[PDB]
């Protein structure tokens, strides 16, 4: 792999509804972004079957839960401009219908909650810069304008809170290294310069929260494998060294905290299986991967269910949406294997791959 | 102190709106419920002042925060039934006015929200049993009929979600000893038997948990002094034994997670004034207890920020409400002094004192 | 129980060889020292046999491994001046007889070993302050004159090494609180003055050091349970809040770190059989008290073997010894029942009791 | 690099004696060994000066303590013979002389010490296998007949003791993967069968136990990094993913335990100076480097004083060896600066380089 490469991406983005039952988004062949869900909330539910929005997209979709419960959904429209569209009320099926947000993006939105309640989304802008646009309002359909953090991108943007509440908002740059910039005052437009953490990625960046405050990013790094740095403060500017763990990844990967509160990655592996990885106690060391059967087109799409099930979703080699996931509550649960979520087929509408 | 005595309780019963601003609510000296709200989700911000719910109430009541963000408060009526009232919707000071839920209770009600997006309240009934009453749609003004749990109580119940969805609730029993009993499955009505925690407590038990899933329990103890066991597996039956920190303590303990992850407990002290112990690392052990200038007359009531600041209120000597705060995100920040949220004064009434 | 009653003692001293076979060293029926090893280093390994230091004592004997391999035992003499006996070779039953140090000794003697190899014993004098006496080179029959700690003292001194190289004892005063006193360089006579550690005990202090380098202490409260504190800095000044633990234990405690590294501590119980409890993760929380069978009529004394293995040595209703051990390398170890190491009975030569 | 190279030694072997004072023994220009010793112990101190053993030497010299406080030495001679020298007396300057153990050894020794007091020395034979040979009797110039383990070797070994007393040794193999055997039984010739840890290597494997027991092993990889893997349970079987820290170095990894129990590795870095890493809590994450003034020319031997003081040493660019400690007992102590011990100059003897 070269330097400048973007593993896989995820097929789908998935949330929880507001009484917890999941919720995938994704992009079909007619370029449309369809959903479905569980009907109940358990990882063996029945789910309602594959539902459209009108409309024809062109990034990969993500989705977030409001504060008042309603998923709203963010992507691209063939305008390059961002639309939206929401539950009208939570736990619904009855939507808005694709909103505009207008700008002119380059990546796949990033939606994130600030600690205030509100929306705010980051995409890369027509001019390579990192660009965001808020809610002015928790959980109401009033949105500030566009404007610009600068910066140079060349990956998809993720972004998090701090402990703190404060976002921080994680991009590959010019240089390919990752960099980030963040929020100096919770749920404030107030924000920091744009500074490096000094690893070349090979991937978007994905960022969880551990248990005790610090965040943790996560990437595939120049040689392939899974590579990661973590707070070691209560602020955005002190950070432990990167380490890398053994074995050659071939997707983004995606982090999960367990329900003992231990991290756990996913990735699609050397042999296009999916890989997992676990911390084997408070703050590591990581396990060796242990692999699921079946060759998968995709990275995972990881998620948690009421009771605290992992879910794992997946592109399949028939181009559908397969899914397994832990059989009880604990982190030792065995896992079924590869179920079909049935009645459409997916493409990998992500913009920048 | 007496073995059935049960140390003074908060004076007040506070949440979080969906935006992240504080709410409080208490019981005026008209018998009436009132509440106070943050203008904005900070600790330093202006609040809005005192506003009354129209009607006489017998006990203290309680607060949750519905999935879909809209705040509802139970409480005790003159006729010695539920009643409830929410936001119609969130962020707003509209509310529906009190609602009836029927059923004949003898503690202060508590509120807990499922894993799948119900509340579901718990009570001692006229039968000195743990009754129960459940939202049968998240979020929803649809709620079942009473239903019986048995047992015999002595205490208010106080009610958590485990790591794997499960509520289960504490309370005090005929021979003083905690006692619990569990939902077996998530978010379902399938109960345990009730089991003893065996230790006597002289308040209301009260129980947050910890980082890695696991429950832990605090009360005031026998001698006076706060205790404290938790859960050390991934199940509801297997727990640590009681262990007690030096110190005399003469309210209800009020826990809180802070900002690292570590756990901290305030309790009026044995000179009446507040006192704060904390975790000094991860698990223990605890600090000494640390006085707050001036003296109390409840037990505080803690909460959270929306920037993870620590907020405490009390009852002061002129029977108002006080409060104080950390300065900054931070486990060691410094902390403000006392600061009065006038225009009402404040009575107990909690049904089980 | 009163607040000035010392639980009952260890019965022997032990300490492992320079090839880690342990040795035990109490006090016949002919109030002499007599003492019995294991033959290789093992728990299920054959025992010499009950040998003879021929001289009678009035105190509870104490041995130490000198820094060049060879134990050293200290006991009061009929003249109650200190004496000691030392193996004239490693691994060898071939010692000096007792020697004598002179001094005017009220409690058993306690020794330990500086950070640069030399022996240094505590006593409470006849006055009733800690005085001390040392080796003036390392595993050199070479001593101090003996100088005062001043203090007034009613229980047996306890010493350890902080990780930072300085001694640090603990005793309890008058007021029948733990006091403390520490070498402010380490293994150097310069002291600080003694400072309360503010709980009323009712045992000999016992002390340990956990992984992380932070003394732990434990003794029995004013109520007849367990109680511990521990440092919570790098400092001989920071100390934890006392906790207690629930379960009325009869004797002293005895602590040692296990193979994982977590503290557990065994106490005669209420029903004087021998109780257990562990740290159940990294700095707790305690488990409920486990229970051997069968009646026991002194404190346990616990050491480890070559391989980890905890061993734990308690007189019986025979006046005899007898011992149980874990059977394999483990934390969770399953345990051997109570056997006999016959040929004298015991008698409980502690001085302060 | 190639996977085959391996990185520079350190250019002594260093020891505590009985009374902590440190000692380091080297080659020099004459191809004799000599050693130097703190005259008392701390970092600070005078030393003694350079003392020769007679005699021609063809590796690196290894010493360790034995359990009666004498130190030995072993090195290769010019017959390529295992040779040994040892202490008549604990902390004395009086020595043996040279002693014949035999063989035909072509690596540089390494020495362990078992649980049951017998030292043990492992080296690659003259077949490319390993070799070991142990003393018969604790602390006794009586040893065993030379024994094969086996195996195809391409590293110098390292030894460690399992915290359940059983030896286990690790080296590079002919694949220059890491691989590891072990003792099945506590102090005793009883082995497995070498297994392999599965990644490459580029300098000789380090061992260091951590405070929960579990061996953690440090080496350089292919890319020139520092690599590391861990045990994760209480078995020799069970270990972590190797994980990467960035960051090149130039030299063999040294690791030590602080006073806190967490780990740090000093190495020589990319610039050729000092560089340290440590945990920055309990199990990690590793700081990013730091690095100390001056260009270094072996790698770093770590010791620690009496007091838990961490000092380190390293050859210069005069050929002669320099040293620097950390000021205080703590684990964010200042550090001196590079200071000289001279009196003679030192060459790397390491057989396998
Ligand atoms: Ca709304
Ligand atoms: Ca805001
Ligand atoms: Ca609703
Ligand atoms: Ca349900
Ligand atoms: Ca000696
Ligand atoms: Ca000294
Ligand atoms: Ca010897
Ligand atoms: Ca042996
Ligand atoms: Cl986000
Ligand atoms: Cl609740
Ligand atoms: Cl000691
Ligand atoms: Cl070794
Ligand atoms: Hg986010
Ligand atoms: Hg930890
Ligand atoms: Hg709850
Ligand atoms: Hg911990
Ligand atoms: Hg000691
Ligand atoms: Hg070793």
């Amino acid at each position: 792999i070269e330097n400048s490469a973007i593993a896989l991406s995820g097929i789908v983005s998935v949330a929880n509804n507001a009484d917890n039952r999941l919720e995938v988004f994704g992009v079909s062949t007619d370029s449309a972004v369809w959903h479905n869900w569980q009907t109940a909330p358990l990882p063996n539910s029945s789910w309602a079957g594959w539902n459209k929005f009108n409309g024809v997209v062109t990034s990969k979709p993500a989705v977030h839960r409001n504060s008042d419960g309603r998923l709203e959904v963010f992507v691209r429209g063939t305008d390059n401009a961002l639309w939206h569209n929401w539950q009208t009320a939570a736990d619904t099926n009855t939507w808005s219908s694709w909103q505009p947000l207008y700008g002119g993006i380059t990546s796949n939105p990033e939606v994130c909650l600030n600690s205030d309640g509100r929306l705010e989304v980051f995409v890369r802008g027509s001019d390579n810069a990192l660009w965001h646009i808020w809610q002015t309002a928790a959980h109401t359909n009033s949105w500030s304008n566009w404007k610009s953090l600068g910066g140079t991108l060349t990956s998809n943007p993720a972004a998090h809170l701090n402990a703190d509440g404060r976002i921080e908002v994680f991009a590959r740059g010019a240089d390919n290294a990752l960099w980030h910039i963040w929020q100096t005052a919770a749920h404030t437009d107030q924000w920091s310069n744009w500074q490096s953490l000094k690893s070349v990625i090979t991937s978007d960046p994905v960022v969880i929260n551990n248990c005790d405050g610090r965040l943790e990013v996560f990437a595939r790094g120049a040689d392939s494998t899974l590579r990661h740095i973590s707070q070691i403060g209560s602020d955005s500017v002190s950070w432990s060294n990167w380490q890398c763990l053994d074995g050659v990844i071939t997707s983004a990967p995606a982090a999960v905290k367990n329900i003992s509160g231990q991290l756990e990655v996913f990735a699609r592996g050397a042999d296009n299986t999916l890989w997992r990885t676990w911390q084997t106690s408070h703050n590591g060391p990581w396990s060796n991967w242990s692999s699921f059967t079946g060759i998968i087109a995709s990275a995972p799409t990881v998620a948690k269910n009421s009771d605290g099930r992992i879910e794992v979703f997946v592109l399949g080699l028939d181009k559908a949406l397969w899914h397994l996931w832990q059989t009880t509550s604990s982190t030792t649960s065995s896992w079924t294997t590869w179920a079909l979520i049935g009645g459409i087929t997916l493409i990998d509408a992500s913009v920048i791959k």
